[PDB]
């Protein structure tokens, strides 16, 4: 009922575009969503949202982190057919959106529908030249989004090429909820920074990003999953070992994993949790199970003393 | 005497397991070490040392640096068989590792020995399942540290695989005891920061004005493990050209043997003039060595430069 | 307390230094572990050690053998910078050795320390030379022996693990089986010879059998390794299910094997082969292997011939 209301923001979520560069739409609607909840908020010179809930504690912070930015592209040239090509935002294969529907946002705010091919766009206009295109509002510079196929299905899985990091973006959301709704008091100040792209209070002392990674191998799509290590290196031990208490302590299943394909300037330490998705960067799949699992994880956490 | 008990702690340094990532025995280690001098010594929240002697000028500050962090290897998954599969941690060739014996630490923080397979771990227990091996406590997650087969040539070299900068530790350590035993001041007040994670990353005094690496390098060229090693650009771009020819200047009042190095491996958002230097090591990240005199040379490069002026 | 002083005596032998060539203090060191026992002991031409039991049936022999040479690589040519080339001893590979520390003994038996680098691989030596008269001045030479060493461990779990081993883990169990059977005075049926080796990596008339003792390449290191046949062909089909027999009869953990790459080919005489299961011949071994081992050639060589 939790787990399925959550599931339901993160497809109402996955369902407005936010390609990196192009997130007002979404921190929007995001600021509405929680305007009339307790936490305060603020937005970035970038445009980025940090949503901050006071704690006993406001000598020492805590920070949690989920971003808002999805993969797209962008129109990077009108060729002279008429066809649009593309220059990738973020780090995926182009085999993996052959044939994806996909939305052209011009500067205007004007919107029109295509199909990637190959890498074109076949836009759904009659429009045969560069002229005829331009006439449209559409112009390099351009961003396109790719349509996430987002599908709920009745044995619990939420299916779509987005989730990233859609996912974890709600469940920062209902956790930051269920602390008003139930009255719990946070032992710490703790932020949550709803970034957009793939700044901190001087007080901070830990740090967890919420998001999910590829393995090289099987993944659990039914667990939470706590990340020992990726590819910038082995996550703060003393705190890993900590995520694993409290995920025994709550009997939340769990697993810990390296992710081989995912600040370090900050005195801080920093750890990484998400639900576990399966083929991501492509076409990306979790279940209800792994949602909440995680969900319990990061209130576990929230709640917890900080490390010794 | 001296040259070769800087020899022994670096061996001693060495004999400790400290990966990237799994750095808390040898902090506490160095903690100790130096609990009864007078440095005023701080763990940031991050684990990494900072040790700091107070001078004159007390107003602008100078930072030398070196790492404890070593390359190693992460539990990644259990195979069937028993045997252990290993995601890496440092930027090394599986190659330099084959059959090396290795030592995977637990949660609870037991110890087990094996050997490194080609890539893969024979764990030296009785095993054959996944589930006898976590059994032992072992989990994907553990650390896994490479022994250094550490030792100490009556000719005056020190070699092991995997030396690192436990090299450079040893001297800043000596160094900052040099100038408590010989009652020397120090010109200006001077952090000597022992990290923990090879980039790294730092966090430092606003008035820092000159920031010293102590590490090695390995040229393209072919190294010289009998000098100081002066580095004049990495992968990161050339260093601090003025500080650099300071160095030298140094180097040559003293009659330091030097060389000017470029190493095409291993950055900056403070506002601070940087330099490296370090003994020159050979084959390194592969098979590592140098030799007594260059740890002189360095030793002594590292304290005319502490007493020197910063520069105009 | 038997079978961890068979361990105690190959890390023993593993530690001199010994490659094919250059086995003369190896041999005299077994030459003088023997020397108060009650075998006849009998040196040779080639160097190698031929130790005789006298049994009941002095008509009709048996062989044991087990060799002390191990692979090992010799100075090729002192390089214009003072670093050495090498020739390979015996038939390894040479990524297998990359990085691991070395010995150079002199003609005159000055030994140096030094460490293996990259056919074109060198040994760094641990000697501030920089030159080939720097190097010669030292007294090394181009013929010079080069051993690597073994880093050799024995584990509160019972593996020993080196990067030698085979043949020394044989040895050492013909050595201390030798002396069992001078101590508890049993009378082997037939004059038995255990020949010593150096020069298998590179004997009477009346012997009926000869049995190698020596390890080949999913390994099983706690069992006796019965070899059905290797690269040569076939061991004598008779011989080896006596050997079988003789292990199920006396409840020893065996398997039996084909080593694809394991090198008397025209003595008359029947052959086989068995040894401790080694892994990866970077090598290791369990003490239940060399215990299952150990039994094993003692009830071998207290059996009948076949007919």
């Amino acid at each position: 009922h939790h787990t399925k209301e959550t599931m339901e923001l993160i497809k109402e979520l996955v369902s407005i575009p936010s390609p990196s560069g192009n997130t007002a739409k979404i921190i929007n609607f995001i600021e509405n969503y929680v305007s009339e909840w307790n936490v305060e908020t603020k937005r970035n010179n970038k445009g980025a949202l940090i949503l901050t809930v006071k704690g006993k504690n406001d000598a020492q912070h805590r920070l949690l982190t989920a971003h808002v930015d999805t993969l797209g592209a962008m129109v990077k040239e009108i060729k002279p057919d008429g066809r649009l090509s593309l220059s990738m935002i973020g780090g995926f294969r182009w085999n993996s959106v052959e044939g994806e529907y996909c939305e052209i946002e011009t500067s205007s705010g004007k919107t029109y529908t295509g199909t990637i091919l190959m890498i074109e766009v076949r836009i759904d206009e009659r429009v045969f030249s560069a002229d005829e295109v331009r006439e449209l509002g559409i112009e390099v510079g351009d961003f396109v989004s790719f349509d996430p196929r987002v599908q709920i299905t009745e044995s619990g899985y939420i299916k779509s090429r987005h989730l990233d990091d859609k996912v974890s973006v709600a469940i920062l959301l209902k956790l930051i909820k269920r602390l008003q709704d139930e009255n719990v008091t946070l032992p710490y100040t703790t932020h949550f920074l709803i970034s957009n792209n793939e700044n901190i209070p001087e007080e901070t002392v830990e740090y967890l990003a919420v998001d999910m990674g590829a393995l090289g191998d099987g993944s659990d799509e039914y667990t939470v999953s706590i990340c020992a290590k990726d590819s910038s290196g082995p996550y703060h031990y003393a705190l890993r070992k900590h995520l694993v208490e409290l995920a025994k302590t709550n009997h939340i299943e769990y697993k810990v994993d390296i992710y081989p394909y995912y600040r370090a300037g900050f005195d801080v330490k920093h750890a990484l949790i998400g639900a576990g998705i399966d083929s991501s960067h492509a076409f990306e799949r979790t279940h209800e199970s792994s949602i909440a699992h995680t969900e319990a994880l990061v209130y576990a956490y929230v709640m917890s003393n900080l490390i010794e």
